[PDB]
């Protein structure tokens, strides 16, 4: 039991995800020219594009376009911004000056990259809102891209987070009261219709959230609650397996790694069906460790530090199906949430211990901080062999090691994949996205022999940890597929890029929508 | 909760600190020479005193002088003992010979210093006190220095400790058997009267066994017992507020800090108003971590040895109470103990956890091993706000950091202090007192940047931590300070003047009977 | 100058590699019974082949066959080896029993994979001829696949290296006398000529050597003469700048890396042109640290240990730029060694050095443990800019990072590749020789800020090493590539694939020449 | 306060968009503003005025 204080925090947080509403909306230049009729909407406008962009002749008709806004065009650096007043530009706020800041994309981008480069719009944004002057204002933001989702989604984690816990903050839910209105002005009519656009920016920034969110707030059982929410006001499924119950029903995997946490593990499976025919049935599982101190094999403080963002894989599969949800995308969905807290007590799981997972397979436990993989184990087999279809691909997503930072960054993801064509697919989703992966080793044969136990079928980790790890991890993960699936298998290393210095990203949800988009 | 063997255990241990009568008695020569005749208490005699003070005509007069001594003053080296037998001297235990240690104490003492070198008088009655032959006899200690508070504090905090569990002592309530009863022996009648000298080195000693004692005895629960004793007895005010009603009530700091403990955590506020018109207006606030071992963030065991101690700072705070309540000295005290285990378990604050400090800001835990200072805070905002009064001084003692060892040492605590005036009090307060100090920088506008947090009003730990460590531990305290004060606040980290190779030190009341002296 | 006998020792050493002949031969079944007329060339014959190819009937008319030979078909394990004596079988030592050991090779083989799994062949092979009875024996190895050049390079690098210094070797200039000689008889006439898959196993086996070689035999000297043994051998072309000629002509990096050295750095330049119009023209740049101490920024001993494997790069470009010449493959080529010991001294360049590489940019030494991407930077800028023709195709091998073994593992080689033409290429080299390879990322927007510098063009290390680190490396490489390039640059760091638990596998060089035939 | 004196006022660079920068700047921030045809030795359209 809580005390009373703690509960209603609680609540009122869990509150604040479920009403989540974005910050953000979308236009175009005409649309604007029509219904603004030249006034902009506060003492602030952004400008950004590449070089050659903010040269276009069209850049000149823009309402705050003049002389001073020209030579910031001259005088701005690549992939840096540059603010000039403008006297005497009619706004709504009704300023002596308007500023205009603009900021210059770069093009260079690799093949391995996005060509709208929306991690620079995101920076080149989230400058420019430093120099708002006072709050509750409507800041347009005026994009010479028409690269409309990855720049929806660069724009929605930008700036200054909703999850906040400054300057009173606290009492309204830990609903930060410094962002601002955003109102993205794309040249042309965006190609996805600007309520869409919301649902994804929406998404984005729910993900945030839940990730910023520290776990005295984000818990398994509050995620639990804001998943409840979203199936009550959606009208999608929920399945619920709590606590020992996961025991007793032979997940032994998800037991096993949360059952020494003051709050119960859960297998949280949520179902969308779509009317009609789906093109496909997707199965998402996603690593939803609110905190992982490492359990008995304890980490130290400085890695400890931001493991709030280990169930950052589960918030990108629950946004993700939450958009698919709202926007009816024609995709049969499962979402199963693979909720614990890898804790230290008495009641540990230890260095030794073997674990029957749900698969049937025994692993044997040689260190209690690979927690994650063995919480997937129990999710995929689920997915696979438990819900009232067999899925056609499973995708789960994961803040799941060390080496994916190492392997392929901070900005990409690591893919470790069992069809070429689906790992390219989710590759081609991640460019046009913004939402950038990469490849890993995918090659189970030189896998198979670093997890040989003497006592169960397998370990939980590598005997060498210097042969492909983020691959190595993954592997783990398939030996717990039901044999029933024959389908596509995507495993999603995010460890890195769902956050950066800033706190969150809200990265997975809308490389999860791009990608269901061509199915 | 508990065995009925162990709780019968800690009411003994509690009644024990609560009786605590010193072992040490103050008079002078003439008054010695009046009451004994000539006759010894017992088979030893100590001598201490300088070069020049040991060879002053007066000492040829005492009543154990003899060519012997007079070779042992010869032959004694500075720092050291040098004992001789002398036959035939009258003595109360009828000991064939008197066995008479000289010890000589430096003159040398920098401008940072005691000038009576008390540190010195210690070890050489502690070395002196290892020639006693049998025990439970009375050991006349004549000193040759009028320096009657020092030197009372000095021979308070000497030889054996009266907290033991040796030879069966822990059937005793762990009081020791070891133990020799003092006869501090001044030149000059005391300028203190020795009732008030006895009431110090009271203070001094139960300090010193407080600190002493295992946290297996000395708990949240016991601390507090033994507080609500010394309140029956005296007269003066409780408060309590324990485990959950400290998270109802807004104290997110302690809360947080002790609630994975199997002890509640407790903030005890202690009240000594005295007859007259007050000279001021005091809050003391107290480090009480009975243990600290570091929480999520865990100590390694060679750290964590002896964080037992981690309660030292609450220890010196409550015996500086107790004293000016004993002697009645003319100020207006309020004593706030900030009692908490940092314990390690599913209900610890996590390293990442944001927590609501009483004092409505919020804040980033960075690192369960920085409890002290998130105590604290909740200490100093609860002095400074939500008593009947508003101090004009506010005093905290912590054993707050190793960075406390590194900048001032062994035997000096840290002062940050927020004026000049308080400061250069409390300086010369410890120079007197020989409980000495020093300070540390003041300069909270380099301190502030160092607890920037992204989504919190401020972190536990600084981004640098080579960047004025005791300095900063300080700075964190102070920005829980109610706005209603604007007094002087001074922070004392006494981490290692606690101390020393011996055990407690029982380091700080002394320093407080002293500051308050001469407010 | 060195003791007479350790430079008669280093002469003797350099002369066994310059005249390193290979212990295995090639042919058929049909001339194997043609030339034999069924006696076999020993007491042990070894059968390898899949669970299928095993079951031919073709394999029954083998010599050796029997109904004991057809049970150990039935009884052998995937990936292992099982054994059965044969009386009376005619061979050419006339031992009363003939040994014939069968091992059976897995089908399962991943997209990144080679699909004939020489991994196995080579580890059955070395296990068969654990059995061999007596020395200077030839061992008929009937290989039940036509994949003639993986399987070629697989046998080259099984069993007894040729390198030793066990029971007198090092008398014999560190000639093993525990080599069997082999005689693979392939199912059909091999594709490609015997004499040409001899020097390929020529190549894998020299390559072999110089790993396995400890520093005090290949020194930077003695790589340097075996490379002119070879030139002056083979009619080549070789170019060295040696020790503070490399100052006084602007190589800054390599210079600044192998200074301390007893031994003066090197860059040993070789090139090959053939006759008429080449297919392509291709700059080999090798890293040749003949070992890796860390310099000032020193390793710990377990680490440090096996760095004598990090020449394995040059040893790699040396070996196949060996066989473009013996085989006269029709491709233009430049070999350029980066020879250097990373020692420790009072001459070792600094972190915080400044150093001018070749290529006129500035590098700020952060790690001087981060030598290998230096003197690479000297090598491509030299191979890019200095030589009588300008590469179409840059490939430099190199044993880079740790990262590389996290990454992509024990048994692929990492890609950092410019263009996606030039690394499918390598991809399907890798495949087809069994040497494979496997993509890191390329995303030089995302790499470059990695190596900000306050004072120079760039640091020599990441500021953040979990940001892509094997892709990291390789960027910095091809910061100091020439303007006058505009091909495709191949990094490959083979830091792990260069040896396994037995020492080196001459990895590198059949990679080479496969690649190199499909230009 | 010192941005405020009124000697400010007669600094050759000063006018209302300096004025402005001098309002907008934050405690030990920056704040730029652009001034045109203000006459300076490198003949420069705009002059460039950072205020802290
Ligand atoms: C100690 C090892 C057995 C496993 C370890 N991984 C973990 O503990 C995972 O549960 C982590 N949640 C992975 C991780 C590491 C760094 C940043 C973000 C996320 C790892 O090193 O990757
Ligand atoms: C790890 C850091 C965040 C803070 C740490 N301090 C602590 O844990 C405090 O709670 C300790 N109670 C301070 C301490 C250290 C050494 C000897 C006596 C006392 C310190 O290093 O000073
Ligand atoms: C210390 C770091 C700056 C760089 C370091 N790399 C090196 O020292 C390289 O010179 C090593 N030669 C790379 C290496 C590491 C492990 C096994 C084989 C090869 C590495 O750890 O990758
Ligand atoms: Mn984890
Ligand atoms: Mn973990
Ligand atoms: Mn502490
Ligand atoms: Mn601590
Ligand atoms: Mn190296
Ligand atoms: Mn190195």
């Amino acid at each position: 039991t809580l005390p009373k204080a703690e509960a209603k925090e609680l609540s009122a947080f869990v509150q604040s995800c479920v009403e989540y509403k974005t910050n953000v909306c979308f236009t175009d230049v005409a649309a604007y020219e029509s219904n603004q009729k030249g006034v902009l909407s506060s003492g602030l406008a952004v400008l950004v594009g590449t070089h050659k962009q903010l040269r276009d002749p069209a850049v000149q008709r823009l309402p705050f376009y003049n002389p001073a806004v020209a030579e910031a065009i001259e005088r701005v650096k690549e992939g840096g911004t540059y603010g000039v007043l403008v006297e005497g530009l009619a706004n709504a706020a009704g300023s002596k000056f308007v500023r205009v800041v603009v900021g210059e994309v770069p093009t260079k981008a690799s093949r391995n990259n996005c060509p709208a480069r929306p991690d620079v719009v995101t920076a080149l944004v989230t400058a420019a809102l430093d120099e708002v002057k006072e709050p509750n204002t409507t800041v347009d933001v005026f994009v010479l891209s028409n690269a409309v989702l990855p720049i929806a989604a660069a724009v929605a984690r930008c700036g200054k987070h909703n999850f906040s816990a400054k300057d009173g903050a606290a009492a309204a839910a830990y609903n930060s009261g410094k962002v601002s209105r955003l109102q993205v002005v794309f040249p042309e009519p965006p190609a996805i219709p600007p309520k869409d656009l919301e649902a994804v920016a929406t998404s984005t920034q729910l993900c945030q959230r839940l990730v910023d969110a520290p776990p005295n707030l984000l818990t398994t059982a509050t995620f639990t609650e804001i998943a409840q929410g979203y199936a009550k006001a959606l009208g999608f499924d929920v399945d619920v397996i709590c606590g020992d119950d996961l025991c007793e029903r032979g997940y032994g995997g998800i037991y096993s790694v949360g059952k020494a946490a003051f709050e119960a593990p859960r297998l949280v499976t949520l179902l969308y069906t779509p009317k009609g025919t789906p093109v496909k049935k997707v199965s998402l599982v996603g690593k939803g460790i609110v905190y992982d101190c490492g359990g008995l094999a304890l980490k130290p403080a400085d890695y400890m530090k931001l493991m709030k963002h280990d169930m950052g894989g589960a918030a990108a599969v629950f946004c993700g199906f939450l958009t698919a949800v709202r926007l009816q995308q024609p995709v049969q969905l499962s979402c199963t949430l693979c909720l614990a807290e890898n804790a230290i007590g008495p009641k540990s799981y230890r260095n030794d211990d073997i674990i029957v997972m749900k698969s049937g397979k025994t692993v044997e436990v040689i260190n209690t901080d690979a927690e994650g993989r063995i919480v997937l184990g129990d999710g995929v087999f689920h997915a696979t062999n438990e819900l009232s279809f067999t899925p056609d691909v499973v995708i789960d997503m994961a803040t799941l090691t060390g080496a994916q930072g190492i392997a392929t960054g901070r900005h990409h993801a690591g893919l470790y994949v069992n069809e070429e064509g689906a790992e390219a697919a989710m590759l081609r989703a991640g460019r046009e996205s913004g939402e950038t992966c990469f490849p890993v080793l995918y090659c189970p044969e030189y896998h198979e022999p670093e997890f040989k136990s003497n006592h169960a079928d397998m370990t939980n980790l590598m005997e060498r940890r210097d042969n492909a790890g983020v691959s190595c991890a993954g592997y783990f993960i398939t030996t717990h597929l039901s044999p029933k699936f024959t389908g596509a298998h995507i495993h999603v290393d995010l460890a890195y890029p769902v956050f950066n210095s800033n706190g969150a990203t809200g990265f997975g949800p809308a490389l999860l929508t791009e990608y269901f988009r061509k199915l």
